[PDB]
């Protein structure tokens, strides 16, 4: 079926939970043996969210190459994304090592450091120009260059330096600051505006390594971001935009990381975002 009318048909029939459970039943199951080794227990935020072995990002380190992060490679859309958990106190250095080694231009953050009175990820970037951060375990230096605070999101320019080689690179930090502590946004308008700002920067484009995107577990809000982006790109590329099937795209993405889209409300919000976004594109 088309999307917008499939949408109203699920609303009128109130069957979002049944649709979402079908997706969960059909989703791929692949091994995640490296994630479950005992030496990696303090590298995982949640015991039930792990990268598959076949698609995990490997750190270029011979001691321990493990990080909780996955490469989502979308062949028809010609887009790649790295989805990862919010860094932990003992993985902030690994996180920036991955950004360096994978040649990423942008980092997309969809959570606040504290939500619901608890810490959802480490404070992993510097908050003042004159107070830089040094990660001694991976030999990197990170400096805040500039910060632009808007009503729904903040964009930061950062300098990442590899202290071994003295090479430097400019990284863009796109921080969506207004996702609610509970539920999903009422309108997709500010989320779509944010996605378009990431696109305009070049961070999603083939001349760079894959964008790094995260929330707390790296599957819920993070899944909504890449699902909407890929669906809109396919609607531009195909002769028949109504052929784009958001459930099929989501199942394709779940071949590469488990659990993408965590609730039926996130599924409905993803439909809404793609529907509204397709009208603005034209
Ligand atoms: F991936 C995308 C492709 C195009 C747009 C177009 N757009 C830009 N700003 C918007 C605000 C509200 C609604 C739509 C919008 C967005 C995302």
């Amino acid at each position: 079926m088309e999307m917008e009318k499939e949408f109203e048909q699920i609303d009128k029939s109130g069957s979002w939970a049944a649709i979402y459970q079908d997706i969960r039943h059909e989703a791929s199951d692949f091994p995640s043996r490296v994630a479950k080794l005992p030496k990696n227990k303090n590298r995982n935020r949640y015991r039930d969210v792990s990268p598959f072995d076949h698609s995990r990002i490997k750190l270029h380190q011979e001691d321990n190459d493990y990080i909780n992060a996955s490469l989502i490679k979308m062949e028809e859309a010609q887009r790649s994304y790295i989805l990862t958990q919010g860094p932990l106190p003992n993985t902030v250095g690994h996180f920036w090592e991955m950004v360096w080694e994978q040649k990423s231009r942008g980092v997309v953050m969809l959570n606040r450091v504290m939500e619901k009175g608890s810490l959802k990820c480490a404070q992993y970037w510097p908050q003042k120009e004159e107070k830089e951060m040094i990660f001694e375990d991976t030999n990197l230096k990170l400096t805040l260059i500039s910060e632009d605070i808007k009503s729904y999101y903040t964009v930061r320019q950062l300098e990442l330096e590899n202290l071994t080689t003295q090479e430097t690179r400019e990284i863009l930090h796109f921080h969506y600051t207004t996702w609610p502590d509970f539920g999903v946004p009422e309108s997709p308008a500010s989320f779509l505006n944010f996605l378009f700002k990431v696109r305009e920067s070049g961070s999603l484009s083939p001349e760079h390594g894959p964008v790094v995107v995260h929330c707390s577990a790296g599957i819920g809000r993070s899944g909504t971001f890449c699902l909407a982006d890929t669906c809109l790109l396919l609607m531009d590329k195909r002769k028949d935009p109504s052929s784009v099937d958001i459930k099929k795209v989501l199942l394709e993405m779940r071949k590469f990381r488990m659990g993408l889209i965590q609730t039926a409300d996130q599924l409905r919000f993803s439909y809404l975002a793609v529907i509204e976004g397709a009208k603005f594109i034209m």
